[PDB]
């Protein structure tokens, strides 16, 4: 029963025809949704108690879009979205974090815009974990938002919205100085023409993929969804497609923040995500990935490479990593492991943002603290455990592997572990 | 010999890649695709494409089949639009640097026990009106297309049978339906309804995987650029959703109410083959001839054995065509699996095969209608330059090209033997 | 160049042309065959174990000590000449060589007793020879049994039977000498602990022209199945008169490593040739040179291909340390085992990174000598009061002996395998070392 | 027919790696295709006489090697009359007929810089008694090979030369001495002197894997069989070494004092023979052409293109052979490059093509004595149907097998490019 479910007849084949010709509609999804959902909020998506539908449908990523809105609106959008994720903290073995992203305006005819420096000051105020820059086209785009940030928004992430001929020219040179791209599909289509966006699609995630940084897919994924209940054949195939490139994260805009059908264009990324990470042909993704990733000598990068390869040898259903930053479980997620990768962190704010990697599941940790540092370490493990027992992650006789550190701080992993479940 | 500007179009630095990681990574949206667009597109005739004008427009714009639905319009309906397209089309029979073959299509009402009766009567009609194909709809089992065969009476064998998979039935019994069928349609509008909205890419993508494995034609279809009904523009899912049925290898792309009935459809016309030939170019031919090659059996067919043999031979000299003669479009078909980069000429005397073999994917056929010359081999080489001369009125052959030629040692069909590497003069 | 590039600015261009590893990173075995080099010299510790057959041209303790220090690390006892008597003071012999080196626990080198039975003759089951053999072997406590002749898997057992209860920690290495034992070899792999490709009797009983498909079809079956294979019989016959070998013979030794070979055997060579320490440094030479001509790239991706699935945390822990040492150019594993099987676990993948295990048993110690690429350390210090600080002791122990003797150097990345809880079964944790 | 399925090591051809494949290698799985590897046998007092000579051809002996090192002048004519007396007698009989090639091999530099006098003098003694084969010995550099291309003259430009890899100066420029030899001898007992003895292995599996990649012959020379001088069976090291040299991918393998002084002449070329249709069915050919295939650069020469859609060929239907005509041998050494597990049937009407093809692995050379036909394309048939009868007559083909037949457009050198599938009648 266990080989018929998750396209695994699919995921022995020999061949990537083999993989295709084994696909199985009735081979039902069993591991958790991997690539998250970023849901834009607007007047369809605002209330507190549309909110709480979204999070229970799946949405991982708030995107606040400063394109629209006053300073005054984003503000309530933040506290409607905050207010909404904490209603389920009573529950910490369930609790789900919700990262908040600030979309930028964009230069318009101009170096960095004034409206910018403002709203990027506004962000770091308000505490935002993301930023998504729009029309990056050089290196010297990303370095004037990271320095609007200042001092006090050194830890947002920096997500390049690659939206021009030029952006995609300088990709490279984009991709080295950012924490991830968004494949702005919208004016991308219109900078370029419409027929090649998808080859400027693959090629920015296959990049991204091999860089170990996080990739987003965005714009009309779901567009009819705005009016329709359900979505066009060519919508879920686009869905399908942009997780099944090797995509971390998937966007919703008008669907969520002006339409009629906010929760449900969500539940339909959900379902399809699903469907097509079960449908991703590990067997050569992982040792293309394995080959293409350089030798290192950082102990965070090679426990991370046998890690993984200890996960595939004993089907593990997790890998439990401990990290502060979430640097040690955006290496895991690199490999694109089947294996969960559940990260037990104190940090909000790394919880928030380990979203953008996909196959990590971010756990808070907010239990009391031990006095002995192996004794706090072996508590976080175990509460990793206890919460993917809960959530279904885990059952007992399953493998698991675990990653820590020699020493507490950031930086110092380099220890991984198989444990046997209960 | 072929400068560095040769190496850097149709994204041969992405062909060239050691892994398909590597591949994606090479993409290059300012590498222009060379190639003539290999993957047909099948356009619903209805009341926004019926006229001979607008028809005219579209065969200019890349339509290579005509569908008719005939679940709605009547015999007199369908017969004034075949009149119409087969005006359309012979009115380029005088220059042969636009004259170009267009099928045409019967897509069945559907089932109901067994055939329906009206179906009986539709495929009747398409057998004294000479339609090329039927789309059979809802095919869910080999009795099924049994039944179809048997209303192609006694005078309807030729006509091809692509099995529309619309139902839970259809993708489970798939093998048995493919064994007995031309081809198959992954009819994802039905197929939408019938299973899970979120399972539909699982099918299509096995049932192309399965027909590419067996060398059988498959369509991809519905709502493909679904807004451009009413938009001249698409969606980026919906560009997306054509590039990608291309890259899943599919053999034919269609629209229906995008042509049938919308405010654009020589426009939707031209953003398939605009798609699609960008598609084409970003195909990684390395690992699918690899896999095409070792996934298929030994076989002791001369035609077979051929076939793999030239588009060998036309990927180690970067061949800007394969030219085969072929009665039935046979020996076109086991050059069209291989997936050639080279665009397969075929040289044929049946009007029917050429229209036909737009089914598969990278055939380009050319009817001959000289009459036959007294001496055999004399007749062979007549076809043979009239494809190159084609060739080279048409953009795909050049002075000092290398051509792969692929004929027979008899006449008549079945005999396919022989490959030669010829130096285009 | 992309995925080596900052490991080349960090080790520098002159690491990279050493131990063949410019065809090391090759992407096809043409391609790899294209780049082996003759100017990159090998750099590891040499990991294809040499046994010694003892005779009169090696059998006096003097003689013994140049044969340690040459390489020499299994002792081969013919049983099929020789009485107890002899036998029993060859034995003797060679625990002294060994032992006048156990003064610096450092650098000691345990040396494993391998019985070669005289076999069955004309009889369908275990001689009575034999069984007096066998049961001298554990009374003298032999390491290792060549058991001659196997030719199914009740042969096997047999062999086990006549060790009796106290014999039950030896090591029985089937030899194929026949075409039934060719064609069983399943069945007599699956009960045994290793093979040994006795090509002599093999090549007389089978046509001589078709020894190396069986050689190769049990080198790989062994590989597959992570058990010891030797290799044995004339791999340098003409130094048992001649101070240097044919073109023929380096090659069939270079062949035998390339092959998987575990352990390469001599015979007459060491037993009664004029040259037996000269023969013990030329299969040492050759073998260094082979095994860094192996293309592990391959060689990895084709035994984790073959091997299915494990729920074992010893051998899911074995990859992992195994594909972290190659992403570092790891200079060692090291490893605390009990039995050895940890140790052969991570032996079963071919890592190129050096297996130190770190044990108290000596018996384990000599036994691993059967597993490629595996450096035993046997560990004499009392246990600790706290598990956890005798455990990191061992460990320090492999370090500072892998430092003492040039396996690492500071700046290396050391793998560090070991368990959970005491006692044999409970391999777990990888950790990743710098060294300091 | 499943017994076919199980000789010739094909469970462990069909493996999907190569650990898997040397798992399946199988004792009792019987060698079926010809020995492919040729055998160069030295001449000397144990082989001199022409009735041993006669036994020597039949055992198996391609090629006669003349060591120039030792003997004189009076002494190697002698030789080379017995050689070609014996050779001769088998030539009544067409169908069987087996050239045989004589190679001259020189006594080198010594301790000069340069082409020696005495090379000078027995080069043109070569020439003079037209000889096939040069083995120089003591290539170090391009200039090395020019010297002796010079001292061969107008009337020797024919002669193969293969430079002798003997010390450090050689494996460093081989690179270069290969782009100016026709192939090359590994000549392990000079080299394993001048380099350690330890290190012989890896030039020897350098240069042949670089031989292999260029498609230029490689021989694996000395000691193979060394005990059988005067013992009658070898060492288990000895066939081991042979049939790895085979393994490596060796074109030729050779025998010197084995059959120059040994008490086993004969019996030397039976061993020899034996190890390598072992070895031979024991190649992992899924993997070598795909490697093979990868590594060649793309070409736009019609032989180079026919050649690798015929060994594609050849490979998809299990064809018994690969029948090409040729006049100086390079079609069939362009077939040979990619290492088809069908024989490669040479037909030539040059009996010096024929003796040389010997170096070319899995080439079986046939010399073809009618003169030419009126119509040139029955010439040509004749010349298939004598590659087929041939190969009835000596066990190559069956009525039945599928044969891959390689002809050109025109008469002369150079214009190979067609492929024909042809069944045995
Ligand atoms: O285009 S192919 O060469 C091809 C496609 C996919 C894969 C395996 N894959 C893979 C490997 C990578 O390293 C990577 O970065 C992305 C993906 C990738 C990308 C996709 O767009 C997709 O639809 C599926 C995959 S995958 O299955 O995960 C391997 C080969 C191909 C396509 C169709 C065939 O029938 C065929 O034989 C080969
Ligand atoms: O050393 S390996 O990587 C290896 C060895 C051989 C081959 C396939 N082969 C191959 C491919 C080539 O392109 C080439 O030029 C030579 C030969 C080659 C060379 C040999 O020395 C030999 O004994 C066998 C082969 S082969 O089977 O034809 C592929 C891989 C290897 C060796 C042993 C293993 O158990 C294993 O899993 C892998
Ligand atoms: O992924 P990051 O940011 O490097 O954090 C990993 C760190 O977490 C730990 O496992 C636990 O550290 P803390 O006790 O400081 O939370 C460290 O040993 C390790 O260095
Ligand atoms: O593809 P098909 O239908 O088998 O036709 C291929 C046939 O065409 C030919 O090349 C030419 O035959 P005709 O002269 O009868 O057209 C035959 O030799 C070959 O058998
Ligand atoms: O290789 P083996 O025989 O399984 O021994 C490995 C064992 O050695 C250890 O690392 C140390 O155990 P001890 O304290 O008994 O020496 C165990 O944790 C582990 O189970
Ligand atoms: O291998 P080579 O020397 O290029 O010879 C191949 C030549 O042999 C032929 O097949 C037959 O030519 P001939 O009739 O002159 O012998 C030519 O068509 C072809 O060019
Ligand atoms: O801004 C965006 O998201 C776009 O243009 O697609
Ligand atoms: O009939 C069709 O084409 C469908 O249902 O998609
Ligand atoms: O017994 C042996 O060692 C042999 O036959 O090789
Ligand atoms: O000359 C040779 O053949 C040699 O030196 O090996
Ligand atoms: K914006
Ligand atoms: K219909
Ligand atoms: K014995
Ligand atoms: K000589
Ligand atoms: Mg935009
Ligand atoms: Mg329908
Ligand atoms: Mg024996
Ligand atoms: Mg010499």
């Amino acid at each position: 029963a266990f080989f018929q479910q998750q396209q695994l007849p699919a995921a022995m084949a020999d061949t990537f025809l083999e993989h295709l010709c084994l696909l199985d509609i009735d081979s039902e999804p069993v591991a958790a949704r991997s690539t998250s959902i970023i849901a834009t909020i607007g007047p369809a998506s605002r209330s507190v108690e549309r909110l709480k539908e979204m999070i229970k449908a799946g949405m991982n990523i708030a995107r606040l879009n400063f394109s629209h809105g006053s300073h005054e609106y984003h503000a309530e959008s933040i506290a409607n979205v905050r207010e909404a994720v904490e209603s389920f903290a009573g529950s910490p073995l369930s609790y789900r974090p919700v990262a908040i992203a600030l979309d930028t305006k964009g230069p318009g005819s101009g170096g960095l815009s004034e409206q910018d420096v403002r709203d990027l000051r506004f962000g770091v105020e308000h505490g935002v974990d993301i930023v998504f820059a729009s029309f990056v086209r050089k290196a010297s785009d990303v370095a004037a938002v990271r320095a609007a940030l200042g001092p006090e928004g050194h830890g947002i992430k920096i997500i390049s919205k690659i939206e021009n001929h030029e952006g995609v020219k300088r990709f490279d040179e984009i991709l080295e100085v950012s924490d991830g791209i968004m494949v702005a599909r919208g004016d991308l289509g219109i900078e370029i023409p419409a027929e090649k966006v998808f080859l400027a699609q693959k090629m920015m995630i296959g990049r991204c993929n091999l860089a170990g940084k996080p990739v987003v897919c965005a714009t009309q994924m779901l567009e009819s969804m705005i009016t329709k209940p359900r979505p066009t054949r060519a919508e879920t195939s686009d869905v399908a497609n942009a997780v099944l490139d090797g995509a971390d994260c998937i966007m919703l805009s008008g669907e969520t923040a002006k339409g009629n059908f906010p929760v449900e264009a969500v539940k339909m990324q959900h379902a399809i995500a699903r469907e097509a990470e079960a449908a991703v042909y590990h067997r050569q993704l992982f040792e293309e990935l394995r080959r293409a990733a350089p030798l290192s000598r950082d102990p965070t990068e090679v426990t991370a490479i046998g890690a993984v390869e200890a996960a595939f040898k004993c089907c593990a259903a997790a890998i439990i990593v401990l990290t502060t930053t979430g640097r040690s479980a955006q290496l895991l997620s690199r490999y694109r492991p089947r294996a969960a990768v559940i990260a037990v962190t104190r940090s909000a704010q790394a919880a928030r943002q380990v979203h953008l990697c996909r196959g990590v599941f971010p756990l808070l940790y907010r239990e009391p603290p031990e006095a002995i540092w192996a004794d706090d370490v072996d508590r976080r493990v175990q509460f990793g455990i206890e919460s993917g027992k809960l959530r279904g992650f885990l059952r007992v006789g399953d493998l698991v592997i675990v990653v820590t550190g020699w020493r507490p701080g950031s930086g110092y992993t380099n220890i991984m572990r198989v444990l046997s479940i209960s």
